[PDB]
């Protein structure tokens, strides 16, 4: 680990990326959702803003960690103020394509 110590995570998973957001003053501009009982989730991202502009992170994206802080385990409602103390340039460990995913279908009005 470049500071102090540190260790990559290694999980089950299709679709590994890292994402970086820097706070250019309005916000990250995406929300979360403590949806597992372990790792946060990503209810939305604001439209053209900070991370749709990138096009890096995707909505509902399993967070593994922020700026090598240990999330997985507590519940959203900690870590909106990691993210905040993590400073202005924050980076997220997104996975998506989850071993065994289940596929959505769609059916408006439908059956």
């Amino acid at each position: 680990g470049s500071s102090g110590s540190s260790g990559p995570e290694t999980v089950c998973w299709g679709h590994v990326e890292e994402v970086e957001l820097i706070n250019d003053g309005s916000g990250l501009g995406f929300g979360i959702v403590g949806g597992k009982t372990s790792g946060v989730v990503v209810r939305t991202i604001v439209p053209g803003g900070l991370a749709d502009r990138d096009g890096r992170l995707q909505t509902g994206d399993h967070i593994l960690k922020i700026g090598g802080t240990n999330v997985q385990g507590m519940t959203s409602e900690q870590v909106a103020q990691v993210l905040r103390n993590c400073g202005n340039s924050v980076r997220m460990l997104v996975a998506r394509d989850p071993a065994g995913d289940i596929s959505v279908t769609s059916g408006p009005s439908s059956g």
